[PDB]
């Protein structure tokens, strides 16, 4: 059994969420056959948004957070499909809408052959904290 | 005498800076050898998978010992990520990696906690089923 | 998102495409439309651009103190299993242009597709100061 967020040494590292909205998966399928970009980009936003959620119930508030640090987009990809970075800056934006200038990050997006459950998109980071 | 083994990969088992410990990708092996291939839901099965994931959760912890000079300068595990050779539909990736987080918690403790990812990829070195790499915390 | 973050003396360099001076070079599924050398090259010039997106943030790799992990995805045909052959070309660029401070651990993993059609793409971590 893993945990959701580990801190350690100023540093957070979240694990892989899912496209999930109140607890339910809502987004599988394959981006580029059974789900198209936009709605690839709604479930990045649901995963960067479980991510976010589970950082601030880590650290009892995002007021801790001081800078994002990397940011990993996995991308559930069918035959042909190559829009992984369209699919991963819908959480690219997302934080900037939580975070503001805080949520800057590098990152990675790839397209892997399956996601657990069936999601389409998982993603996973790292961040600095007070 | 493996030459993967003998003169790996251009790249070290086990970088340690700065009081964290990268830990490369450890493919299953035993004694060396490649114990499970294939990709998860066409050439093993979730069992079989699991056995795969344990080995190289072992491999990581003996790497880590290797490098340490013994796991008692292990703080704490930060961050596993597992890669899972998937066939077409197979998506219990989770069910596969958690048979390395639960070797990690039988080893370590209360040390062995991690944050995680399991995600399932194409193809791995050399047919490999399972790869796992991982961050740890040491003294 | 950012090209690289500084914090703490680490830099996340995002991941990197094979560029030519910004232009994509090496597209296809290795094992099929690539053969290994020309996987190799496209490694190659992933890792070229990771260092110059480093370069670029701290004004000069001699504020680099040495690299600390790589990760390595191929496209990757049906049944081509050669990833570290593909990403121990990005390694031996870093050994080239760094020398000891090049060394790394490593991971290699083959992915079903990359952004844009990219043959590879590299991230690494880095330990930087003067």
């Amino acid at each position: 059994a893993y945990q959701p967020v580990v801190l350690h040494a100023g540093i957070a590292y979240v694990s892989g969420q899912l496209p999930r909205q109140h607890g339910e998966l809502r987004w599988t399928g394959k981006v580029g056959s059974e789900l198209d970009l936009e709605q690839a980009r709604q479930a990045a936003r649901l995963c960067a948004a479980c991510c976010l959620l589970a950082l601030e119930e880590a650290l009892g508030g995002l007021q801790r957070v001081e800078r994002l640090l990397k940011v990993t987009g996995y991308v559930a990809s069918a035959a042909g499909f190559v829009q992984q970075p369209a699919v991963i800056d819908a959480a690219s934006e997302y934080f900037d809408e939580v975070l503001g200038a805080r949520g800057g990050h590098a990152r990675a997006a790839v397209g892997v052959a399956e996601l657990p459950r069936g999601a389409a998109v998982e993603v996973e980071l790292i961040a600095a904290v007070r």
